[PDB]
């Protein structure tokens, strides 16, 4: 039996929290904003709803416009962890990620940020879900701390991925952490094989 991991998109191959603030930056010049290091919660409108009023139409904008999905870097190291990840023996990685409400751009260049960086064979992989806990696995690895959904169980563990949002979380045990890609990732899957 081969070793199943689902490998988030947003805040674990993309950098969304640095492409959103480069863009709210460029946009909104003269709004005060938040810098990575001192990002506290998954929701980063809720934030900037905080720090002053209107902030938050403005933040979500950002997100909603044309290109913000495709044009976000890759985390350091994800593109080469996951490539060698998947050609490792039996072992089988989807990537699966939650796209936005409004469904005009995000969907498809998600799609086409993975064609880019994984090349075209690698979209077979692809898992578009709001709900991760109906998708079975062995390892769900993922920035966001609260994974829920209708399976009140969900076969995966949840290794969280370290962001500038959940940095200073304490999990409760046993959850763990991936810090990075240039974390020991390998050594993760090892301790869920046979
Ligand atoms: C992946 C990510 C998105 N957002 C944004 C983008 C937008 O995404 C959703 C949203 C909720 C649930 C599943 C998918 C999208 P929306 O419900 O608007 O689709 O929730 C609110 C918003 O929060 C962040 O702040 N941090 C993140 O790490
Ligand atoms: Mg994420």
């Amino acid at each position: 039996r081969a070793l199943r991991v689902l490998v988030d998109m947003d805040g674990v191959l993309a950098d969304f929290e640095g492409g959103f603030l480069r863009k709210f930056r460029a946009r909104f010049p003269d709004q005060p904003f938040i810098a990575l290091e001192d990002r506290r919660g998954f929701w980063v409108s809720e934030q900037y709803g905080r720090l002053r009023p209107g902030l938050s139409e403005k933040a979500i904008s950002i997100w909603e416009s044309k290109n913000f999905f495709f044009e976000l870097e890759p985390l350091p190291g994800a593109v080469e962890a996951v490539k060698e990840m998947a050609s490792l023996q039996n072992t089988d990685v989807f990537i699966c990620t939650s796209p936005i409400k409004m469904f005009k751009y995000c969907p498809y260049e998600k799609y086409a940020w993975v064609e880019k960086y994984f090349g075209p064979d690698f979209l077979e992989q692809i898992v578009l879900t709001r709900d991760k806990t109906v998708v079975s696995a062995d390892l769900l690895i993922d920035d966001r701390p609260d994974i829920t959904g209708a399976e009140p169980t969900p076969s995966w563990e949840h290794v969280l991925f370290t962001a500038c949002h959940n940095q200073h979380l304490q999990l409760q045990p046993p959850r763990r952490r991936l810090h990075s890609w240039a974390d020991d990732w390998k050594a993760i899957l090892d301790s869920k094989r046979p």
